[PDB]
């Protein structure tokens, strides 16, 4: 049983054992840093994945509200999905906001930014939960508040049915005009796969990302934990893309 109490060592050892070659680090780093993303396979070990995937599973099932809107301040993309916010994560959950606080996955974190990855100036965009259910569901095109997010792939589908994440790194968020169609016409879409188990780090301030609809009826779940930095935290920020999926 991995509890609150001893998940932080559970995640440090893992993180011992599966990043020590130096080199493959600096690789990771260095496609963090060109395409926004990175893929982190083992990020954490299976056993504390799966007691992660338990409780967001939990926390669905007593929390999850349907939305069905498009944004604005992201060029009217669509967000239809059922969702979990923070503050029901922050309640009734456990191991999600334990993780959030690891010492040794932001110091992790904090080499392949080449800067100090630490917690959200908000706290309601520290961790919530998405699931896509219904057929046309997606997370549209959009940036977001602060710099480091990661991505846990709780469930998903074989990838012809939809939930690939796409991506224009080195881009920005103009909430009273985002031109969202200007920066796909300008720059290369890169398209990145997912299954459950995975994890990936992106950074959400500056990679255009959204993932592809649903064409069919399946289940995408997944948790986001995102981190900031040290300019993220005296940074003025307005939460209305928060507000109305939450």
């Amino acid at each position: 049983s991995i509890t609150a109490a001893n998940v932080e060592e559970l995640i440090a050892k893992n993180i011992a054992e599966r990043f020590a070659d130096d080199h493959e680090v600096l690789g990771l780093s260095q496609h963090f840093r060109r395409e926004g993303y990175v893929k982190l396979p083992g990020l954490v070990s299976p056993e504390v994945f799966d007691a992660v995937a338990a409780e967001t599973h939990q926390l669905i099932d007593t929390h999850q509200k349907r939305i069905d809107i498009r944004l604005k301040e992201t060029g009217d993309s669509p967000r239809y999905m059922s969702t979990v916010g923070q503050k029901a994560i922050a309640t009734d959950g456990s191991l999600i906001p334990a993780v959030y606080e690891s010492t040794a996955l932001k110091g992790f974190l904090s080499r392949l930014a080449k800067e100090e990855v630490m917690g959200c100036p908000w706290d309601e965009e520290k961790y919530i939960i998405t699931r896509q259910h219904q057929k046309g569901d997606t997370h549209g095109w959009h940036w977001g508040d602060f710099s480091f997010t990661v991505i846990w792939l709780i469930e998903a589908p074989s990838l012809e049915y939809g939930g690939m994440l796409q991506c224009i790194p080195h881009t920005d968020w103009n909430k009273d005009d985002p031109r969202v169609e200007d920066y796909l016409q300008k720059h290369p879409i890169r398209s990145y796969g997912h299954a459950k188990g995975d994890l990936y780090l992106l950074r959400s301030d500056t990679t255009l990302h959204r993932t592809v609809p649903l064409n069919a009826d399946r289940t995408r779940i997944i948790l986001n934990t995102c981190w900031a930095s040290r300019a993220d935290q005296q940074k003025a920020t307005t939460h209305e893309t928060m507000n109305a999926m939450f």
